[PDB]
């Protein structure tokens, strides 16, 4: 079964802030290394809709790290059990997810537990897997190179978060983005961080895709060193009930670069799945 805290426990542990208005409620799940700030370019659209809830995952941005544990926040379904946890909390029923990135795979991994409270979900450049298992899966990333930069974590942080923060942005954009990255990979707690990256780019959920029965709209990245195209592909075939779209466009964080690419596609799902 899923814990229900108080509604007053998961706001404050989750730092969960509420906008917008209307009966059609959506709620936000940021990426790695990332908090809800870096929803700010979709918001003001997504309020003029809906009702609009985002948070933090525990140990990530203003959450309570009080809360935080490196046994539970090993791996993924720690985090599904914060998403779930505040839905069944908040007793919110006939959400819209919308997921970044790695809150893709999460909020998939949620509505395997509570899918009865979520109508859809919205994976904004997800990946199911960054390993590579070829030839039918190529996830993009050598064990080699990914080995790399998890040790680059350990050697030299600064240095990690420098060569992360392009990587996942894309290189083409700016500094002030670049940037913004950077710093949310720098003020980010080092053991959250090691965790959390771990449980990112070095776990295999393809065989979640197909126990994933919600209704899903995923948004590939034209050019994303992150995942390419074949992944959001593969993503799509493995996903019983599932729609590709691909944006021409840079980088892995098509809500902050093209927010405005994507956010009338999504809220049209959205409004009319
Ligand atoms: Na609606």
């Amino acid at each position: 079964d899923v814990i229900c805290y108080e509604k007053e426990d998961v706001v404050k542990r989750n730092n969960i802030n509420i906008t917008g208005g209307g009966e059609k409620t959506v709620l936000l799940a940021h990426g790695f290394g990332c908090d809800q700030n870096m929803w700010r370019f979709m918001l003001p659209e997504l309020e003029k809709q809906f009702t609009v809830i985002v948070f933090d995952y525990v140990g990530s941005g203003q959450s309570d790290l009080e809360s935080f544990s490196t046994k539970r926040y090993s791996s993924l379904e720690g985090y599904a059990k914060d998403v779930e946890e505040i839905l069944v909390a908040l007793d919110l029923v006939n959400v819209s997810i919308i997921g970044h990135s790695v809150s893709s795979i999460i909020a998939g991994i949620a509505s395997t537990h509570v899918g009865d409270r979520i109508s859809d979900i919205t994976m904004i450049c997800p990946s199911p897997c960054f390993m590579n298992f070829p030839p039918d899966y190529v996830g993009g990333f050598e064990r080699d190179d990914l080995e790399e930069l998890i040790n680059l974590m350990d050697k030299n942080y600064i240095g990690w978060a420098n060569y992360l923060a392009p990587l996942v942005m894309g290189a083409s954009h700016s500094s002030e983005l670049i940037g913004e990255l950077s710093g949310s990979f720098c003020t980010t707690d080092p053991i959250v961080a090691k965790t959390f990256a771990k449980a990112t780019f070095f776990s295999d959920y393809r065989s979640l895709l197909e126990d994933i029965s919600t209704p899903a709209l995923i948004f590939q990245s034209a050019k994303d060193s992150l995942a390419s195209p074949e992944v959001g592909q593969y993503m799509a075939e493995n996903i019983p009930n599932s729609q590709l779209e691909l944006i021409q466009a840079e980088g892995h964080c098509l809500h902050m670069t093209d927010a405005g690419l994507i956010t009338p596609l999504l809220i049209h799902f959205i409004q009319n799945n």
